[PDB]
DNA sequence: CCTTTGACCA
DNA sequence: TGGTCAAAGG
């Protein structure tokens, strides 16, 4: 888990077509905040990855 | 503390 | 067929 500034979960784990590649969800956890992260990657690249971060934060940024 | 995996209900 | 939690180990 690439700690890039805050603290994930990993949750779930199923597969998608059109893009043979197993999808994760990561979830967020703080006490008072919770928020998910999505992890996908590209087909035709298994090298670049995809982020979607839904929500917000309310524990400042931390390491 | 923190994560990998199998099944529900319509 | 989609989307999520729950039991256990170093
Ligand atoms: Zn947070």
């Amino acid at each position: 888990l690439l700690d890039d500034g805050y603290r994930w979960r990993k949750y779930g784990q199923k597969v998608v077509k059109g893009n043979p590649y197993p999808r994760s969800y990561y979830k967020c956890t703080t006490p008072g905040c919770g928020v998910r992260k999505h992890v996908e990657r590209a087909a035709t690249d298994p090298k670049a990855v995809v982020t979607t971060y839904e929500g917000k934060h309310n524990h400042d940024l931390p390491a």
